[PDB]
């Protein structure tokens, strides 16, 4: 369900458009797809909001070009989605890499369509270590991760899964999650990892004016909690909500608090 | 600099890469080659800019494969030129079909390496008439050119030269220009005429963000001046300079004005 939207360069981008009312645009993490928000999606539809789930180029049911995995190109894709569908008063949720893409979209295309921003487990302002930012993976760790993905992607994914959740979810649940990532294009997966390693949004954060909720797991081993402290420090007017029991995947480790918090924010 | 760039399909693309300091990438019209810009190039070089004149596949000193004359593949070749020569801050000029390719390149590969766009007599947004675009050759007029190239290409060309310039230029100048086109591969010339006939960039014009200058001859019989009006309305912030005394070939009809407008814009947007 849901149409495909053409990107500026013609790539077909799959968008799931379901429910009634004010729009909630959810942007997935690396290297999954929009189905990761299934539980939130259900909860939106019964509270009377409209879920808009995009699969990035290279992921899920979208096309997978050889190019365009940098945040600029991805943010232009989001811009096209918002344009075709004529969305205003958007609650824009970016999860992990999606948080980076959401920030890039605001920076490059403006803030007037978005009434509020939610940054969840966001890979922002940087996924990797920088001067004055001694948190997260180093570029060299991301390169080792790229090496692994060129040797055995499924085993890389298994490993990533192991550090993604603080809690031990049932096997069928972990398997469903694993398979979102396995159906990603291998080359999209790789080029996005290159973008995660290199992208730096530190100069842009103090430029952000949208009302902002930051959701982040204290135990996050993928994007450390220190990222969330930096986002809150740098975005004026922002609120930090700490998920004390969660790792990166707060949408399962604390599914009810995550979705009640999302719902309460989209109302308020 | 030198020689040849590898396209995605391996086709070798000739590039005349000359000078140092800021790059001005010049994209020729159908069915000539980068040498048509010589009068402009002379001035860019004395003003201390770097001339990057691409010969498309099928033209000039480039390989002429069987396929890939569609603007998508051509725009991909331009991406290769810029990426492999590691250019940024480029002024990108497209003349005629070059105009169309320049736009497609911006749409398909983004604007991060390009500081400004010049569209000179451009074949855009469409070279042939459509639904609510009642300007230019019809599709059947371009089929007529294609048919003629399949029987007598130099005669086809002499005929095209006659509709190319508003003024009668000296016999040796016209012969020079003619011979630039006779050098073209016959089969590239045909395949690019098919892309001219069929390509349609109307949807894409409002996606262009880069600073644009439109240069166009009031008397152009090849790409009618109405194309320029359409481009100016739809490309954000574009400026329009009308060449009152020029046909399609402004680069000779108003040589001095064309060159010194181009130079000024390369100097500042």
């Amino acid at each position: 369900m849901g149409t495909f939207i053409q990107a500026v360069d013609g790539t077909k981008i799959y968008v799931e458009d379901i429910g009634s009312g004010q729009p909630v645009v959810m942007l997935h993490g690396w290297p999954a797809n929009n189905n990761m928000f299934e539980y939130q999606k259900n909860r939106l539809l019964e509270e009377g909001y409209r879920y808009i789930g995009v699969d990035y180029r290279g992921y899920g049911k979208s096309d997978a070009p050889a190019t365009g995995y940098d945040y600029t190109t991805m943010a232009s894709d989001i811009n096209e989605v918002i344009q075709q569908l004529k969305l205003t008063n958007v609650t824009l949720l970016g999860f992990s890499m999606g948080g980076g893409i959401a920030l890039k979209y605001l920076l490059n295309h403006g803030e007037s369509n978005v009434s509020k921003l939610i940054l969840a487990g966001a890979a922002a302002p940087v996924f990797t270590q920088r001067d004055g930012y001694p948190y997260g993976m180093t570029k060299d760790e991301v390169d080792a991760l790229i090496e692994d993905t060129k040797q055995d992607r499924p085993s890389m994914l298994k490993g990533f899964g192991e550090i993604f959740f603080a809690k031990e979810h049932p096997e069928p649940l972990q398997q469903w999650f694993h398979n979102l990532s396995v159906d990603a294009s291998s080359h999209g997966t790789i080029q996005s990892a290159i973008a995660l390693r290199d992208e730096d949004l530190r100069d842009g954060l103090p430029k952000i004016t949208v009302d902002t909720l930051i959701m982040h797991g204290k135990k996050d081993q993928v994007c450390p909690f220190e990222f969330a402290e930096v986002m809150h420090e740098n975005i004026a007017g922002s609120r930090l909500e700490v998920f004390e029991e969660s790792g990166h995947g707060m949408f399962l480790d604390e599914r009810e608090k995550f979705t009640e918090t999302l719902v309460s924010y989209v109302k308020s």
